[PDB]
C-alpha cells in the first residue's frame, strides 16, 4: 500500500489496450504501466490527448490516453492506453508528499487525501500531471439518447463517439480522427445487412476509415452532426 518512489499508485486497473491488469505508478514526469509480464514508462510529454467516455451501457466509463510515440511490445504498437471502469467503483488516495508540496505542485487541484469514484480520481490526477484537457462528449446524442454509435471497424465491433473536435472509436483497435484531418465523409448502403449503412471517413493525408453496420435509425442524427461540424459529404446525389 506504500508507494515508495511514486506519488501514488492505481492498482489492478482493467486495461483493454494493452489488454490485461496493470498498475499505474505516477511519477513527476512519467507514469509507469506495470504488468505481470510487461512494463512501460510513458513520459507525460508523449500524451497527445486524454478522453473520458461514457460506455453505452450507462454503467462503465472509458479513460483513453493517446500516445505519440506509441509504446512498443515486439512488433506491436499501442497508440492508446484504454482503461475500463465501473462508475460504482470508488477509491481513497493518499499522495506521497506533504500538504505544502501538494499545494505547490498542483495549485489546489489536488489534496494529499482524496476520495471519489475511481474513474474521476484517475481523471483528476492525470489532468493535474498532463497539459491536456480531459476530452469528453459534447452535444451529440444518438437515436436512442446515447452519446455514441454502435458500429464495426476492421474485424470487430465497438463504439464511435462524435466529439466536439473529432471522432474516437474504441476499442479494438482504437482510432481518433480530428475534424481538421477530414477531407470528406460518405454514407454508403451496407451490404452486410439491410437496415444498416456504412460511415466512411477520408482524411486529407490519404487514408480511409469505415465504420460499418450502423443501424439505419442512427443516420438522421449523424447526418445532422456532420453538417453542423462542416464536414463535406461526398457525394450527395446517387
Amino acid at each position: 500500500q506504500a508507494t515508495g518512489d511514486a506519488i501514488c499508485i492505481f492498482r489492478e486497473l482493467q486495461c483493454l489496450t494493452p489488454r490485461g491488469r496493470y498498475d499505474i505508478r505516477i511519477y513527476p514526469t512519467f507514469l509507469h504501466l506495470h504488468g505481470k509480464t510487461f512494463d512501460y514508462k510513458i513520459p507525460y510529454t508523449t500524451v497527445l490527448r486524454l478522453f473520458l467516455l461514457p460506455h453505452k451501457d450507462q454503467r462503465q466509463m472509458f479513460f483513453v490516453i493517446s500516445l505519440d510515440p506509441p509504446i512498443k511490445q515486439g512488433q506491436t504498437r499501442y497508440h492508446f492506453l484504454i482503461l475500463l471502469f465501473s462508475k460504482d467503483e470508488d477509491i481513497s488516495l493518499t499522495l506521497n508528499m506533504n500538504e505544502e508540496e501538494v499545494e505547490k505542485r498542483f495549485e489546489g487541484r489536488l489534496t494529499k487525501n482524496m476520495s471519489g469514484s475511481l474513474y474521476e480520481m484517475v481523471s483528476r490526477v492525470m489532468k493535474a500531471l498532463v497539459n491536456r484537457k480531459i476530452t469528453v462528449p459534447g452535444n451529440f446524442q444518438g437515436h436512442s439518447g446515447a452519446q455514441c454509435i454502435t458500429c464495426s471497424y476492421k474485424a470487430s465491433s465497438g463504439l464511435l463517439y462524435p466529439l466536439e473536435r473529432g471522432f474516437i472509436y474504441v476499442h479494438k483497435p482504437p482510432v481518433h480522427i480530428r475534424f481538421d484531418e477530414i477531407s470528406f465523409v460518405n454514407f454508403a448502403r451496407g451490404t452486410t445487412t439491410t437496415r444498416s449503412f456504412d460511415f466512411e471517413i477520408e482524411t486529407k493525408q490519404g487514408t480511409q476509415y469505415t465504420f460499418s453496420s450502423i443501424e439505419r435509425e442512427e443516420y438522421g442524427k449523424l447526418f445532422d452532426f456532420v453538417n453542423a461540424k462542416k464536414l463535406n459529404i461526398k457525394n450527395r446525389g446517387l
